[PDB]
């Protein structure tokens, strides 16, 4: 067998069958003969081949694999691979380098010291010594994607290696199954347990791990088990809870004092699938107040080492999740009241404001919608008026860099075809990875995207005037016609300038065929 | 002083006046107070910011500044950085950081390792330890990316440093001199002199480190002195001779056989400002015939180290250039006669041949027009049959990657008000910076885009011929309105169907007020 | 040909015939049939190799060539490349990695991510990508080491890749020459050798690079002309000038306070061949006072961006210090005076006072004797008590690494075999690489190394005295018998308690036929 036979045997094997790409020369002699089984999912610029990519590896809870174009093509990508890092995606990026036999020349195409490009972003970061070691070096890449803590790796190879004969040994590679679905050992979970049935007082704060675990279910009972209020921890990548039941209490800030505040009073605080914190805004203060104590459970080591307080335990979350949620106790306490419904704020004729585009969202998306947001200056408002029962319903930039919703949406959408993926963009941030759009027209994905349009970086016009500070340049991006754009790439276009029209907008939308785009006016702040 | 007074002082001593940036929230204290004698250039996307910011510098031939927010900023930009690292661009790359106190937690934005990310395609990296440092720091930036061999460099500053207490030391860098303009001892000067001047058939090839010194004046004297044919170094960057003179040969095929075997019956071969050299295709053979022997003048020790053979002098170019052209005598060999005009390729009304586009822009461009190209299967074509009498006229992405001639046009017109530049982009490549053109429109650089649309990836259709390579996927690129995307973006837009529109569209493009993008429907390959 | 066959040969013809190593089963395919041209120095730890093979190309003045086993042996020679690096020292250092067909799986001896082992105290480091690939790696090496700035470099090499077929065209590589033989512009000399001719009151300042290049005479004459008096550059890893001139002022405190001090006055100070500078203690003041410029001559782009002051030229050391020395006017100002002797220190017939070691040594060898100082506490000392006449007359570690002046004592020795090596070394230093003795036995390197044992670690004792810092552990070293470690090593060993038993050592040392050990009691502080 050749490189080239036995590589994509193991890809099949390991269950991968879609490569996210955009292709070069150096990645000719890997995708010539693709095979019959395989999807080819192109995307005009890497940012949005590593965001679409990443979307579907979120959603669907499994590895994706990627083909980019030597070092440009990494390098193009390595934004997006900032939000994979964060998000714990299984992303397997792989790069065609040039021939062995010009490397040394440095000849055009050349990726030079290869793998630190993607370094720090990445868990593994290789480049094979032969053609012969390509197999393994592949089955590396997707275990160490695929074991906890998730995340992206990087592989680079000579594009002359497909062709050469493969080691016969690297059948073994074919069916190796790897785990870490692993839990607290049994005298340690007892402590543990213990403690929780015991506290007068317990929180629980839930993080994006939780729902790449599909543990959301398993923390609903643990949650009805103790009585306890849960938050969602600061800068959610993900939902991991139903955001209508009786225990939920919203997004928790992202500072240290607010956060203090918020926990008073609670005598336990178990944090599952979570850093602690991914604070954002200065607020400086107590990690925790008198009187409480946390209790972290966590897949990264990396997590665990960094928090500033409290106990961790570094194990599988889906494990973790569903031994805590059958061994506790079943609390007497009275649970805890649904958080009141949202206000309606006054809409007049004229622009929209963000809380009434939430509310009409709320109001006409299938139960089973799945919202991305990169609208920052919402992202509250956001939160409390989506009702969001199911897993895998929310998405945002996991590192705060734009560019991840559009074409993740487009990824998510082709991992969930039967729900309803409506991703909600600022106008700033559509522009970052504009070209995803294509992908969705191209492969008729019917993914909704709602421009959020008032003409401005709006949370940084807000920071600024936190700062008090004065004469700032480049905040405003006027002039950008986002139904043309969506024309050029093929997305039907609405545009929404008052209620009637975003009313009438999604009703087209949501019956459409195909990929819509709504631009929405939007108050300014 | 504080930091950051102290800095904007450094930048304005230095020659630094225009900030290329797209903000966030870690670059507001650096922004804030923006001085009043600063410009800011505000791109959508950091592919674009830099692309811009490059194009500039290389125009410009100085240092150009950039800004970008945090990791996924940086990261956003690292395929423009594999270009820049190529092109030797002067380019000093900020990126703003978390406050020291919080980088610890890695609270959301914080920039993790933050000098290994741009590895391995920046000359100098570096975070400062403490914020007085950082004035320091940002003169070590400056001249880092000024010395030869010039190129990116970056420094990630945290966002607390700027409203601390500078040093009062610090003055001492503002008005610091950094020369590299050095040329070779008189005594091995003269012997490479009389090398030349006793070569019986001498060879000149030239790269862009020529047209980056402005020593293709000299260069052309150095030429008719000694009655050498000239010939562009491979994968060419950047036009270091006048297309017409007498000497002129050509682009060089990037291939180990073809240059041999062009270069035979020579017998010095001297390469002036190029790696030796920038092969791309696979074409095996010797790297010189017997009889010819290379000697390599480079600003860059890692080129003079990775030649596979020859002599080298590292220098700097423009001292080289002149101190040889006005050192050698002048040969009474016969002054080589001029290549002969391309044809005339049949055309008939319909789609556009490359070459028919060609040869109507030399028709209507001013002699004086900058060309971009990012059109690679019609590269030969246009070497062949646009006359470049002058420095700074030609521009290519040094590493191949797609997605800087877009922004690098603007930039390239924003240094060159008074030279029409014109961006010859095929379809694949014009989306990978597509939301440059934004910036075009809102600051009224009126570049000129040429989108050679032929539907496809033509350059990779053509190497999958080569390579009899079946069943390759995504080389098509169907179904993009580059009138509508113009549109979106404030740039007016125009159509050719055939050379009757193409001639009408560079009428009005040539007397236009702002930027202008005309789609040229071309032949598909 | 073979891989193994073409390497040697690219090593013979450019220059290298002498490898510096500590062998493994990684090392034996490259070992093997090693050429009988060739000479192999052994050494029975990796620091003592490094530190063996830089002392022989600092003095020698060409590049050495080192081979170490794999990461380990790499490892252990990290801090020798430490110093190397400050140094600029040409050493090529190539590690034997495992087979190509185990590196995948991490055999036993794989070298993992090999090329980021020892960054980043390299130029440049490599793994290659194929056998054939290997000479034109070495060939890069051997350049990068050798360019200016010059230092250490690695090569990672696959055992099998040796008995591998060469490519016939690396033919080309063997007869390279690469020259960095460069100077400022004539223009630009012009004005830097007016503002000399104009300077009032002109200062020299020496750095180690000088010396590197055989500048010595060039610097003297340089000096003389303008009468202008000579300071060395801080921290000073080689001696740049006759020490009994009557324009040397001996080693500058490496302090900034100090510094601005004692250049007050002088109108221009010219640095030459060194950083700006090489402080050390916090001593914190101007950088220059009111009336002082700086103008650095330096060959490393690195040095040129960090100084906090002054113009720079980056150039080769070599060249400049000639031009300018040709160059500038004679002043008519008078030449400076000559320092006076130091003052004999009371010495009882007890311990050694330093003061009194160095007066004996300085009054018993060779006038072209070349020291080497490991004993920092007497360094002032020694500075101002040897006269050194010559050029290469003195070698301290140039990162402040111990370990270095034991191996390197015998490095340098082999260099320069009709010059007499003296290493001065406290009994603290004496540890590190106290195995290097072995070497000067087995090759009957006659190196003497004199021992000053004070029972401490004399420099921390008084740092700790400075800070006011009490209850510091780990100062104290009693119970060392250093000649017993020299009877350990097959080295003659002697004893000094007193004077006169210093002087019969020195005696029998300087008239011996082998190496030599001398153990001095000598004061505590
Ligand atoms: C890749 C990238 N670049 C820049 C930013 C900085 N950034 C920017 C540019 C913001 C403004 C986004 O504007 P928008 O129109 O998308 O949304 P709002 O008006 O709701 O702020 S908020 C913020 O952090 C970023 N997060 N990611
Ligand atoms: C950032 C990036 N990604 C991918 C490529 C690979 N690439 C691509 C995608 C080519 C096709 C470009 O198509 P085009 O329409 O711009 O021009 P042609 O039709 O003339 O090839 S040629 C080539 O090297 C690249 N060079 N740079
Ligand atoms: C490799 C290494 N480790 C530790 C040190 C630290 N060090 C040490 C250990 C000093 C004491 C040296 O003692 P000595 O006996 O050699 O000389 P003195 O008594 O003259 O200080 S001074 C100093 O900087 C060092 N420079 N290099
Ligand atoms: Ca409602
Ligand atoms: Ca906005
Ligand atoms: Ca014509
Ligand atoms: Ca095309
Ligand atoms: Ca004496
Ligand atoms: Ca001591
Ligand atoms: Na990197
Ligand atoms: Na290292």
């Amino acid at each position: 067998a050749s490189v080239h036979g036995t590589t994509y045997e193991l890809l099949r094997r390991q269950g991968i069958d879609t490569v996210f790409g955009n292709p070069g020369s150096n990645e000719l002699p890997f995708l010539k003969d693709f095979p019959e089984d395989f999807r080819y999912i192109l995307a005009l610029q890497e940012a949005c081949v590593v965001g679409i990519a990443d979307g579907y590896a979120q959603a669907s809870r499994k590895p994706a694999f990627i083909n980019l174009h030597s070092a440009a093509g990494t390098g193009n990508a390595m934004g997006a691979l900032s939000n994979a890092w964060n998000s714990h995606s299984p992303l397997i990026v792989t790069a065609g380098q040039q021939t062995r036999a010009m490397i040394g020349v440095e000849a055009l195409l050349t990726n030079v010291d290869a793998a630190n490009l993607p370094r720090p972003l990445v868990k593994w970061s290789y480049e094979p010594a032969s053609a012969a070691e390509v197999p393994h070096a592949m089955s590396r890449a997707i275990h160490m994607a695929s074991m906890a803590p998730q995340g992206p790796v990087y592989l680079s190879v000579p594009y002359d290696d497909w062709d050469k004969d493969a080691d016969p040994q690297s059948h073994h590679l074919f069916d190796r199954h790897v785990s870490s679905s692993v839990r607290l050992n049994d005298q340690d979970l007892d402590i543990l347990v213990k403690a929780l049935n015991s506290a007068s007082n317990p929180a629980i704060v839930l993080g994006p791990d939780v729902d790449a675990a599909n543990a959301n279910a398993d923390c609903v009972m643990l949650a009805e088990r103790l009585k306890a209020p849960v938050w969602v921890a600061p800068s959610a990548p993900r939902c991991p809870f139903p955001t209508r039941h009786p225990c939920f209490r919203g997004l928790m800030p992202a500072g240290i004092a607010a956060i203090s505040q918020l926990l008073e009073g609670h005598d336990v605080v178990l944090v599952i699938g979570a850093p602690v914190f991914r604070y954002h805004q200065y607020d400086p203060g107590q990690y925790l107040k008198p009187g409480t104590r946390l209790i972290s459970v966590t897949c990264d080591p990396l997590e665990a080492a960094r928090a500033p307080m409290g106990d961790a335990i570094v194990a599988d979350i889906g494990a973790m999740a569903s031994a805590l949620a059958n061994l506790v106790e079943e609390s007497s306490r009275q649970l805890p009241t649904a958080a009141p419904e949202p206000a309606k704020v006054d809409q007049d004729a004229g622009r929209l404001h963000p809380e009434t585009v939430f509310d009409t969202l709320n109001d006409m998306a299938p139960e089973n919608a799945i919202y991305l947001n990169e609208s920052t200056s919402t992202t509250a408002q956001m939160w409390q008026r989506l009702n969001m029962r199911n897993p895998g319903s929310y998405y945002f930039c996991a590192a705060g860099g734009f560019g991840f919703a559009l074409p993740a949406a487009i990824g998510v959408q082709l991992a969930e075809p039967e729900r309803q993926v409506i991703a909600v963009i600022g106008d700033g941030s559509a522009n970052y990875s504009i070209s995803a759009l294509w992908t969705a027209a191209q492969y008729n994905i019917p993914t909704i995207f709602v421009i959020m349009n008032n003409g401005t970086y709006g949370a940084l016009r807000w920071f600024a005037g936190v700062l008090e500070a004065e004469n700032v340049p480049g905040l405003d991006v006027p002039g950008i016609d986002f139904r043309a754009l969506a024309k050029g790439y093929g997305v039907q276009a609405l545009k929404a300038d008052n209620l009637e029209q975003l009313k009438g907008s999604l009703q087209e939308a949501l019956s459409a065929k195909g990929p819509v785009l709504i631009e929405v006016s939007t108050v300014s702040p």
